[PDB]
């Protein structure tokens, strides 16, 4: 069906490890979208064909306002192309670099949108496993959208592939290569809530080895300005034992969320 000839390419939207993402317009319809480009030599070297198939299969069947759409894909002997919904207000990562920290209303609103999208995902027993600011995009009304399903799977699961970059958003059971489930996403939600309020993630360190240590031991502290309600929620989510982490419904009904969020369940 689709081919590169069908699109006019425009400015670079971003770069990932494999992904090189461009603004693009479909020639016949003038439909504006995002084209994620992956090089076959790099995919083959890393041996990550299976993740790319998962990304397409999982994310193309999901339908939720707070999850980025994937429309299709094609390939052409040097490259693979994913056709994505364009997110015009960019990444949460960029927004955090701009403002340094988010206030409580902004934070509680993003956490609600995130928990809604995750609740929908978990109801199909899909776990995302790579929730972090560079993979959270913003729609035309500033609404949050989860993207980048390259690491997603069905629960329960072990890990069959190497952790490339940052450990900062992963739970103890994942970094120790143990069996894991849906609760991995709830831990990441806690890490994000902290980073939104404070400006950096709670286990951040100078080396991989010590970040690993802070995570496995759950060693984090709060700055004075973080309020009691925020502390209660973050402490509940960052539990070493997965079964002690709350359900997404309990997150959405937490008093601090309901007091500060501007969006409903
Ligand atoms: N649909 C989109 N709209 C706008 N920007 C995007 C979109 N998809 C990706 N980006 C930008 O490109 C970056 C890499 O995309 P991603 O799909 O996360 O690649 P990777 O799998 O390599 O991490 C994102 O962090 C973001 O900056
Ligand atoms: O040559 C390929 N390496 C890959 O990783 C791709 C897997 C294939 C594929 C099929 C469906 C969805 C996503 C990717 C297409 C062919 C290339
Ligand atoms: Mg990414
Ligand atoms: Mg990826």
């Amino acid at each position: 069906q689709w081919a590169l000839e069908d699109f006019e390419i425009g400015r670079p939207l971003g770069k990932g490890k494999f992904g090189n993402v461009y603004l693009a317009r479909e020639k016949q319809s003038k439909f504006i979208l995002a084209l994620k480009v992956l090089f076959k030599a790099q995919l083959e070297k890393a041996g990550v064909e299976h993740q790319l198939r998962r990304e397409v299969e999982i994310q193309s069947h999901l339908r939720h306002p707070n999850i980025l759409r994937l429309y299709g894909y094609f390939h052409d002997a040097t490259r693979v192309y994913l056709i994505l919904e364009y997110a015009p207000l960019g990444t949460v990562y960029r927004e955090l670099q701009k403002l340094s920290k988010f206030d409580e209303q902004r934070t509680a609103t993003y956490i609600t949108e995130l928990a809604n999208a995750l609740s929908y995902c978990h109801s199909k027993r899909v776990i995302h496993r790579d929730i972090k600011p560079e993979n959270l995009l913003l729609g035309s009304a500033g609404e949050l959208k989860i993207a980048d399903f390259g690491w997603s799977v069905h629960a329960p699961s072990s890990r069959r592939t190497t952790l490339a970059g940052t450990l900062d958003y992963l739970p103890p059971e994942m970094i120790e290569g143990r069996m894991h489930d849906e609760k991995v996403d709830l831990w990441s939600l806690g890490v994000l809530c902290y980073e939104f309020l404070v400006g950096k993630p709670p286990f951040e360190a100078n080396t991989y080895q010590e970040t690993y240590k802070r995570i496995s031991r759950v060693e984090f502290t709060f700055p004075d300005f973080v309020t009691e309600g925020a502390r209660d929620l973050i402490s509940r989510l960052l539990k070493h034992n997965p079964s002690q982490r709350p359900m997404l419904r309990e997150v959405l009904e937490h008093p601090w969320i309901t007091a500060n969020s501007s969006k409903p369940s």
